[PDB]
C-alpha cells in the first residue's frame, strides 16, 4: 500500500491514509521504543527565517499565488526585515490566517468543524494594561452575545527582543475562584487555588462563595501585573436544573456561559503571540463531569448521588454512573433553556466525524489526539472512538506556555 | 531519558525505568503518534538465540538462582540445542513462568493483577486436531468451575521451521453465529459472520437464533481444517435481566461466562506459539457495552432506549447514555445472581491502580495502553483516567497474527 499511516475506522469498516502528517516539522514526545502519547505536557535568525518562509508559502498556498511575483516579493520583503530587526511583522490578512489555521490545527479540540468561521480581533497596537482589559471586555461581550455565542480570538502584541511580554496571568477569561481552608479542604474551585492566592498577593479582596468570578491579573511588558474585576453583566453565568429530578435546583449549582482559554500562547511562521485569548462554546461534557465531577475539581458525585438515594457503599450499583449522567442531561438542559449556546458529546462527536472526512479531501488528514477527542462518559457510544486518529504538531499552533510567576 | 508520568487527580509522580528493556519497536516516531490503531501496519541463529539468553536469565533471576551450575549448565543447552538444530525446546517450569509473564506484559489488560495466579495446561505433546479439542474442553472444565471461574492458558506446540501452525480459527472459544441475511442484515453477532460462513463451508449444519454457539475450527499442521461442536453442557450462559426493570428479560438476551482469547500468538525467548488461547473473566462493560451496545454488534441501545421510554429523537436527552447504564447494570445483576464470576470497571480500575503501584516497585514501571484501559463508559469517573501511562512492548508477549485462510 501507501507508504503513510493507514487509518482505520472500525464501526463502518472504512480505510485511509493521512499523508498531511508528512508536512509536520516538530517532534511529539513518541518513539519506536515507547509510546508517550498519553502524556498532558510534552516537556535565532535562521531558524525564524525558514519558519517565516514556510508559513508565508501556506499564506500564497490558501490564496493561490504560489510560485507568483507577489509571494517572492513578501518572501524577500520577509528576509530583509529579519535582517535589521532581529524579527517580522504579519500583514492583517496573514494573522487571519494563521489563526484560523492553528485552530484548525489542534489536535484537542473537537470543534473544528467551526474552524473557518473564526472572528478575529487585532490587537496589536495595544500598549497598557489598562487598554488589554479594555479589549478583553470587548471580547468577552462580542463572543457572549446574549448567550447566542461566537467563536474568536483577541491577538495582543508579539514577543519582541529585549522587551517584557503581554501576558494574561488567568488560565481562563472566566474561573472561579478556591480558598483554601483551616481544615485543608478547598471552597470552590480546587484547580484555581494558586491563582486565586496570586490575586489576593496582589490586592484583591476575596469573597468565601464556591463559584466567586475571579479578576484578572493582566501584564503589560516589563511591569508587574494590574488587577482587574469583571463587571458582573458581562459574565454571563446559567444555574443548573434537572429536567425531572426538581430539588437538583436546591443544589444552587451554576456554570458560566463562555470558555475562554487565555493563557496558550499562539505561534505563527516563527513569531510567538503570548497573550491572544481565545473562545468557543462549551461541549457539555467539560462541565458535567470534568468540571463538576472529577474527584479533583467540585467533585459533586456523591453528593448527588445520596439525593438520588443510590447506594454508593458497592461499586456494582453504577451509581457514579447514573449521577454522572443526570449530572450532563441538567447542564444541557439548563443552557437550552436559558438560550445559551452547548453543545452534547454525542453531536460534537458527529461533527467531528465530518470534519474529519472534510480534512481527508481537503488536505489529505487531520491530526487528532484521540484520548481528548473521545469523551469522558459514553466513550464507545459515540464514533470517534470507533475511528483511529494519527497524531502530530503542524504550525501555526496553540503551544502551552510555563506560567509567568 | 526515562519519562516522567504523572497522575493528575493525586498529584503524583513517577519515572517508568521498565522501558529500557523494549528490545522491540512499535508503530510510533517523533513525526506521529499512532497510539490509537488497533492492529500494527506488519500484517535468524544469533537472534534466537540472543533472545533465548535473555528469557534464561529472566527465568533464573525470578528463582533468584542468577549465577548457579543450573544457570550456566541451561544456557549451554540452548546454544547446543541451536548450533545444532536451529531451535530450542522450553522446560516446562520455564514455559509457567514465560506465560505468566506474557499476561503481567500485556499494555491493554486491565486484569493484571491477578498475573501470578495462572494454571498452565502443557499441551505440547499434542499431535492431531481431535488431540486439541480433548485439551480444549478441559480447558474450558476447568476454567468455567461451575461459575467459580479460574485463569487459565493452554499451549499447544510451538511453530517449526518446516512446517505450517498449529491453529485455533476461532477467535475466541466460545462465540455467537453472525448469519448474513439475504437483505444486507444480520442474525446474531456481525463480528462472526466470517467465521461463521468458514463453519458452514467446513460441514456444519447451522442454527438460526441470535445467540448460537459456534463449533470450533481446530487446524494441525498443513491439514485442513476440522470443525468440533462444543458439548452445550461445557458451555455456561447467563441470562440477562434487569434488577427493577420487569420487561429487560423478555428481550431474550444472554451472554456466555468464559471469555477465551484463541488467535492470538504467545511468545517466549524467541519461540513462538500459534495456538495458546487463554481466559481469565469478564469486566462487565466489555459485555454491557462493547459487545451489546456497539453499532456493530447487537446494537441494542434504541431497543432498550424505547422500552425505557425515553426521547429517541434527540441526542440531548441522553437516552444512549441512560440505556447504556441500565444494560451494564443488567449483566452485572444476572452474573451475581447466576453466581458466575465478574468484575465491575470502577473495581477493576481501582485494581488496576494497586497493579500500578506494586510494579512500580518491583521493575520500575508498567507498560499499558491508556485507550484499551479506560473503560468504554465512564471514563473520567474511574482513576486511571486520571493516570498517565507509558506503552511499549516487553518479551514474553502476547501478538496479533494473520488469520490462518
Ligand atoms: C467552537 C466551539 C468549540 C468547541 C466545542 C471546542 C471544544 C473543545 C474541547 C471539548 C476541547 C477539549 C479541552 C478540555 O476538555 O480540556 C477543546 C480543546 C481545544 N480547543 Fe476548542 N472548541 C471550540 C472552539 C475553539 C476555538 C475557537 C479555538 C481556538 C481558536 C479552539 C482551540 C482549542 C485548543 C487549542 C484546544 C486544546 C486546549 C488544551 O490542550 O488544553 N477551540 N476544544
Ligand atoms: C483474570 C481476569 C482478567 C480480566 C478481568 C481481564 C481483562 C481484560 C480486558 C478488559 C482487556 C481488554 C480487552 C477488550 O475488551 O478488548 C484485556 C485484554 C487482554 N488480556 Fe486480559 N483479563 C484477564 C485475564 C487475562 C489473562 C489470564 C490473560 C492471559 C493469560 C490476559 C491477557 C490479555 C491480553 C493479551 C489482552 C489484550 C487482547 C487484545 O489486544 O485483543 N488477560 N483483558
Ligand atoms: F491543569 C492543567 C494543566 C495543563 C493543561 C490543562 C488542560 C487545560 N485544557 C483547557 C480546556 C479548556 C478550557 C476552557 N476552554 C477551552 N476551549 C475553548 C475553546 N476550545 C476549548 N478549553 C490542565
Ligand atoms: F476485530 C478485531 C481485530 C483485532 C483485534 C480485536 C480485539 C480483540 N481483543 C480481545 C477481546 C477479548 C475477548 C475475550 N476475552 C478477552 N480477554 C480475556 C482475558 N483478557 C481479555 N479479550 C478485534
Ligand atoms: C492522563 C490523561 O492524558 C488525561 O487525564 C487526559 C485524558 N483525556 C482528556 N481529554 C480532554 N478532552 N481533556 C482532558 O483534560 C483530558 N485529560
Ligand atoms: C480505534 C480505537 O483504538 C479502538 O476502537 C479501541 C479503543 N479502545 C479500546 N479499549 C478496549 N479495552 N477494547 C477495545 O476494543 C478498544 N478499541
Ligand atoms: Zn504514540
Amino acid at each position: 500500500g501507501p507508504k503513510f499511516p493507514r487509518v482505520k475506522n472500525w464501526e463502518l469498516g472504512s480505510i485511509t491514509y493521512d499523508t498531511l502528517c508528512a508536512q509536520s516539522q516538530q517532534d511529539g514526545p513518541c518513539t519506536p521504543r515507547r509510546c508517550l502519547g498519553s502524556l498532558v505536557l510534552p516537556r535565532p535568525a535562521e531558524q525564524l527565517l525558514s519558519q517565516a518562509r514556510d508559513f508565508i508559502n501556506q499564506y500564497y498556498s490558501s490564496i493561490k499565488r504560489s510560485g507568483s511575483q507577489a509571494h517572492e516579493e513578501r518572501l524577500q520583503e520577509v528576509e530583509a526585515e529579519v535582517a535589521s530587526t532581529g524579527t517580522y511583522h504579519l500583514r492583517e490578512s496573514e494573522l487571519v490566517f494563521g489563526a484560523k489555521q492553528a485552530w484548525r490545527n489542534a489536535p484537542r479540540c473537537v470543534g473544528r468543524i467551526q474552524w473557518g468561521k473564526l472572528q478575529v480581533f487585532d490587537a496589536r497596537d495595544c500598549s497598557s494594561a489598562q487598554e488589554m482589559f479594555t479589549y478583553i471586555c470587548n471580547h468577552i461581550k462580542y463572543a457572549t452575545n446574549r448567550g447566542n455565542l461566537r467563536s474568536a480570538i483577541t491577538v495582543f502584541p508579539q514577543r519582541a527582543p529585549g522587551r517584557g511580554d503581554f501576558r494574561i496571568w488567568n488560565s481562563q477569561l472566566v474561573r472561579y475562584a478556591g480558598y483554601r481552608q483551616q481544615d485543608g479542604s478547598v471552597r470552590g474551585d480546587p484547580a484555581n487555588v494558586e491563582i486565586t492566592e496570586l490575586c489576593i498577593q496582589h490586592g484583591w479582596t476575596p469573597g468565601n462563595g464556591r463559584f466567586d468570578v475571579l479578576p484578572l491579573l493582566l501584564q503589560a511588558p516589563d511591569e508587574a501585573p494590574e488587577l482587574f474585576v469583571l463587571p458582573p453583566e458581562l459574565v454571563l453565568e446559567v444555574p443548573l436544573e434537572h429536567p425531572t429530578l426538581e430539588w437538583f435546583a436546591a443544589l444552587g449549582l451554576r456554570w458560566y456561559a463562555l470558555p475562554a482559554v487565555s493563557n496558550m500562547l499562539l505561534e505563527i511562521g516563527g513569531l510567538e503571540f503570548s497573550a491572544a485569548p481565545f473562545s468557543g462554546w462549551y461541549m457539555s461534557t467539560e462541565i458535567g463531569t470534568r468540571n463538576l465531577c472529577d474527584p479533583h475539581r467540585y467533585n459533586i458525585l456523591e453528593d448527588v448521588a445520596v439525593c438520588m438515594d443510590l447506594d454508593t457503599r458497592t461499586t456494582s450499583s453504577l451509581w457514579k454512573d447514573k449521577a454522572a449522567v443526570e449530572i450532563n442531561l441538567a447542564v444541557l438542559h439548563s443552557f437550552q433553556l436559558a438560550k445559551v449556546t452547548i453543545v452534547d458529546h454525542h453531536a460534537a462527536t458527529v461533527s467531528f466525524m465530518k470534519h474529519l472526512d472534510n480534512e481527508q479531501k481537503a488536505r489529505g488528514g487531520c491530526p487528532a489526539d484521540w484520548a481528548w477527542i473521545v469523551p469522558p462518559i459514553s466513550g464507545s457510544l459515540t464514533p470517534v472512538f470507533h475511528q483511529e486518529m494519527v497524531n502530530y504538531i503542524l504550525s501555526p499552533a496553540f503551544r502551552y506556555q510555563p506560567d509567568p510567576w
